[PDB]
């Protein structure tokens, strides 16, 4: 196979093997509703094989970056549907990724409440824009409190499913609450959620449950950073902690394993891709720094089988016939991905369109 060949994932057929990576791009309303930027900017992206939308608040009450979406509401339900709906027309798929912050919802983005997390301590490595602060000690989540969250999960789900997504993708990377309580750096509790990585899968799991009881497996896809440091993230053992995820999410059925292979902050080097490949029996979709022709080759040696395009498909909505073609990629404008409004969001230009017509 390669990048072009159509591929199965779940009962979806993908019409090629070049995916959307989600993105937070903070083009939400202040009720975090989906708006006709977002409708036109993933309408104009549906040649990808899957869209992968952004992280989207699985809980009311829980804001990391000011202007993301939810999933939680009846007119956010609404909003999502005009983007399916756009992106269905155009015959694309789209999964959402579904997203509890952490102790990176900082309280001056939730009227001063105290975010959770599986312990008491802040993130240090990284700061939020809000002016540029600190973040704070989030409080540590009593085990009593661990079945509303996977509720809450549960009921966006549900909601994902109402506003006409594919799948959802649990988002279980990034610092965020699920990676917080599976990685050892950020999970210092004591009790069923803490100590072996059994325990500290627990949660993650629990969610995974919920979620396809609502979807059914095959339409229900995870995302892991093992090796990633931003939001202070650090397991003690990554190759460990992937080889027993991977062996273990084999029970799930899932639709896919979203396995980001390196580090953001470049600190923390180790193979994974190599035992995920050789333990999971599933769709391994592999993300970080592929360009066209590493893509081919590991798709064809057998390595992965999808890869997940991000910056690459920010700038290039017509990316696959871009990489098909070996056509030069538009070039991304980091000052734009977290702003407002359509520059750099919906005026990247298809190849036909930089031939002036
Ligand atoms: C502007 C921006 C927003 C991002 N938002 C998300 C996100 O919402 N969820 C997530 O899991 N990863 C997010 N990421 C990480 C991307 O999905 C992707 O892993 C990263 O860009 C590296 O892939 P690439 O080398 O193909 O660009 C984001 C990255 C960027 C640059
Ligand atoms: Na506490």
């Amino acid at each position: 196979a390669d990048l072009f060949t159509p591929v199965q994932l779940g009962a979806l057929t993908l019409a090629n093997r070049v995916l959307m990576a989600p993105l937070t791009r903070t083009r939400a309303d202040a009720d975090h509703v989906p708006t006709d930027l977002m409708v036109e900017h993933y309408a104009q992206r549906a040649s990808a094989g899957l869209i992968i939308a952004e992280a989207t608040m699985a809980m009311e009450g829980n804001s990391a970056f000011w202007r993301e979406p939810g999933i939680y509401s009846e007119a956010q339900v609404s909003g999502w549907k005009r983007v399916t709906d756009a992106v269905h027309a155009k015959g694309g798929k789209i999964f959402l990724q579904i997203w509890h912050g952490g102790r990176a919802c900082h309280p001056l983005l939730n009227g001063g409440r105290v975010p959770v997390a599986p312990s008491a301590m802040a993130i240090t490595n990284d700061e939020v824009h809000t002016g540029k602060k600190a973040y704070t000690v989030p409080r540590e989540l009593a085990d009593e409190e661990i079945p509303a969250i996977i509720e809450g999960f549960k009921v966006a789900a549900e909601n994902a499913k109402r506003a006409g997504f594919d799948g959802v993708e649990v988002h279980g990377a990034n610092g965020y609450l699920l990676d917080e309580f599976l990685r050892d750096g950020a999970n210092h509790r004591k009790g069923p959620y803490g100590g072996p990585i059994e325990n500290r899968a627990r949660l993650l799991l629990d969610v995974l449950d919920v979620v396809t009881q609502v979807w059914g497996s095959d339409c229900v896809g995870v995302r892991l950073s093992p090796l990633n440091s931003f939001n202070s993230m650090k397991d003690s053992d990554p190759i460990a902690l992937v080889t027993w995820l991977a062996k273990r999410l084999n029970d799930f059925d899932l639709a896919y394993l979203h396995l980001m292979r390196a580090d953001f902050l470049g600190e923390q080097q180790a193979d994974v891709v190599t035992p995920v490949r050789e333990h999971y029996r599933g769709h391994l979709m592999l993300n970080m720094g592929y360009t066209g022709v590493e893509a081919n080759t590991v798709i064809a040696s057998g390595q992965a089988d999808s890869i997940a395009f991000g910056v690459p498909f920010l700038a290039n909505p017509d990316l696959p016939e871009r990489l098909r073609n070996e056509v030069e990629l538009n070039q991304a404008d980091p000052a734009t991905f977290y702003t407002q409004g359509p520059e750099g969001y919906i005026d990247y230009p298809t190849i036909s369109e930089l031939a002036n017509a």
